[PDB]
């Protein structure tokens, strides 16, 4: 019960680099999402070794410069989300009408080391996908949240008119979406911290729709039916504040239904009545040490379900949003007896 809880750094990609959103096989391997220098996943096999080796599995270019999240859907299949964007810098736009969602599949033997990676559905009409979730009771489709500027560009972005924020449905088997939820204020941002985004990563539990807001400091849930519309009156919730800037969460570890998500500069846990600790990052005695983290997931193997594995993309804490020194990164966290 001591906090903050013990940590160890995995590994450190170059300067530039922006490591996004993680999925863990079931074989108990990191997979990862880089916004920069380019859109790849790599791989962290057997994250729990000291010295864990670190993969290039895809490059997307293909299709887009950057992507952004990662969802499992079917064992050992995965939805990436990405788009053109504007430049390298931090502070790039995405280019509109540029976004994906794609597909690795490591299922079956043909495929186990080596994905089949495909496009799966082109969004011109969304503004920016952010987070991947699969219906657990349907796991061909996902939700997918999106929202960021509506009039993205070169640089400089004068124009800073935010998107209202939206889910999507995805069916990965015939590449059919649609938007199932919209026009809703737990899903915006008025820029209260400072240039964001609203909605941002999502999680699905039993029946619920879980997310994040970046600008508000609510993390939200909705009740949904089995293609992903809200049940009427569709009205969010709200399951806990903190005045931080939100990016990903997950439940866990195991079966446990405490929400474990990722703030400014620090790692928060946050019980289902809405009790909200600091248990790693700034606020504790960790200081700076993880800037930027972006989002977590719990270990799968049997020897390492109580670890969180964290990805970031920050080398130093930033003093602005204009000054960010960009570094990749994955740690590992170890929840061991956490309890509130
Ligand atoms: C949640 O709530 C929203 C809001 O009600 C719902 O969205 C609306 O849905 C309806 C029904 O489907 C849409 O109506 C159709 O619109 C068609 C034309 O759409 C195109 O033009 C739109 C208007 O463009 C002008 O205004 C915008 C906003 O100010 C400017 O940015 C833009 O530059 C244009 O400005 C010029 O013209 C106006 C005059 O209209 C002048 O005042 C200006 O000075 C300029 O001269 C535009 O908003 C649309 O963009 C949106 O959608 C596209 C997808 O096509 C997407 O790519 C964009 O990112 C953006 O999201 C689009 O370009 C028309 O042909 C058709 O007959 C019908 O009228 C309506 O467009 C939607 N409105 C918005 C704001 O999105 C939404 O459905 C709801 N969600 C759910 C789940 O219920
Ligand atoms: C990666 O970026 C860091 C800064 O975030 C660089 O560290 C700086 O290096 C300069 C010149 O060597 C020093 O004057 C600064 O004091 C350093 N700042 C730090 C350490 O915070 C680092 O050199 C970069 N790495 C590479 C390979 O270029
Ligand atoms: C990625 C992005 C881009 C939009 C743009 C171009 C305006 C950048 C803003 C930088 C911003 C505000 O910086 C943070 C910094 C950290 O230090 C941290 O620990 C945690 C978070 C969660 C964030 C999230 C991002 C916000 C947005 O999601
Ligand atoms: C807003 C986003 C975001 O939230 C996350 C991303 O990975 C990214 O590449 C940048 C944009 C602009
Ligand atoms: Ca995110």
């Amino acid at each position: 019960v001591k906090l903050p809880l013990p940590q160890r750094l995995l590994h450190d990609w170059a300067n530039g680099s922006w490591v996004e959103n993680i999925s863990v096989r079931p074989n108990g391997n990191l997979l990862v999402s880089t916004s920069t220098p380019d859109g790849s996943v790599w791989q962290i096999k057997e994250p729990w070794k000291d010295q864990p080796e670190v993969e290039l599995v895809y490059n997307f270019d293909q299709w887009v410069d950057r992507l952004i999240g990662i969802g499992e859907t079917t064992p050992d299949k995965y939805v990436v989300v990405g788009s053109r964007f504007y430049s390298t810098d931090p502070m790039s736009s995405h280019v509109d009408r540029t976004f994906a969602a794609m597909e690795l599949d490591f299922s079956g033997s043909a495929n186990k080391d080596k994905p089949a990676v495909r496009l799966i559905a082109w969004f011109p009409d969304a503004h920016l996908l952010q987070g991947v979730a699969a219906l657990p009771w349907d796991r061909t489709k996902v939700l997918i949240s999106d929202q960021y500027l509506l009039r993205p560009r070169a640089a400089p972005q004068k124009d800073w008119t935010p998107a209202r924020g939206q889910v999507w449905t995805l069916d990965t088997v015939t590449g059919a979406h649609e938007v199932v939820f919209a026009n809703d204020t737990a899903l915006d941002t008025t820029y209260r911290h400072g240039y964001d985004v609203g909605i941002n990563g999502i999680k699905i539990r039993r029946d619920w729709l879980y997310w994040v807001n970046s600008d508000d400091g609510n993390i939200y849930r909705l009740k949904i039916d089995k293609t992903g519309h809200a049940v009427p009156p569709a009205k969010p919730e709200v399951v806990a504040f903190q005045d931080t800037i939100w990016d990903d969460f997950t439940f866990g570890p195991e079966h446990e239904d405490t929400i474990w998500a990722t703030g400014f500069n620090a790692i928060f846990a946050a019980s289902p009545q809405g009790k909200v600790v600091t248990v790693n990052g700034v606020g504790t005695s960790d200081n700076g040490i993880m800037p930027g983290p972006t989002a977590c997931a719990f270990g799968r193997s049997p020897h390492d379900r109580n670890i969180l594995y964290v990805t970031g993309n920050m080398g130093e804490i930033p003093v602005d949003i204009e000054h960010v020194h960009l570094k990749g990164w994955v740690r590992a966290i170890d929840t061991t007896g956490f309890h509130f």
